[PDB]
């Protein structure tokens, strides 16, 4: 019987007839005399990849479902699914660009190390990337401080990179923070 307080990121909760994917928890100190901290969670509906945003006392119960995570390459796109395949007993696995759509943002076309899917008793619920990426900036203004300024990746994620920086230049960067960490 999980409460609402012992809840984070990346756990994925049964709540009103939905799968959520927890991808952000905000502790809100109490907003008036007498009040108590609040939760309020931000989640990715996993069927549909629609955004919910939910708020919680600290001892709300709530249930979360028992996950299982399994290495995948990426196989192939095909339109709108994106297939991918467990390194292990070679099962595919198949979301719509809905579903992983913020996760594409940061996957080349080439996939990556390190990449998961998250399951639920042979449901697929979603994909899980490494901590950072290796992507080329295609368009950014010439390199020529302390100051950054904008860089469109290959998959058309805009960035703050240093200006320096040209296009055709790999750079990493941190997924979950959005932020060049160099060359």
């Amino acid at each position: 019987s999980p409460r609402a307080n012992e809840i984070k990121k990346g756990m994925v909760l049964n709540y009103n007839g939905k799968l959520l994917l927890v991808k952000d928890i905000d502790i809100q100190s109490p907003t008036a005399r007498g009040a108590a901290t609040l939760y309020k969670m931000r989640f990715s509906d996993v069927r549909t990849g629609l955004k919910v945003e939910e708020r919680f006392k600290g001892d709300d119960i709530v249930d979360t479902v028992t996950l299982t995570r399994r290495y995948v390459d990426f196989s192939y796109v095909d339109g709108n699914e994106y297939v991918f395949m467990d390194k292990e007993d070679y099962t595919p696995y198949t979301f719509t660009k809905d579903q992983i759509e913020e996760e594409l943002l940061f996957m080349p076309e080439g996939g990556m190390p390190d990449m998961q899917v998250l399951t639920w008793d042979g449901q697929l619920l979603a994909l899980e990337l490494p901590q950072t990426v290796d992507l080329e900036i295609v368009e950014t203004a010439p390199g020529i401080s302390a100051r950054n300024k904008p860089a469109t990746l290959s998959t058309g994620l805009v960035i703050q990179v240093p200006e320096y920086l040209s296009p055709g230049e790999k750079i990493r960067i941190h997924i979950e923070e959005r932020r060049y960490m160099g060359r």
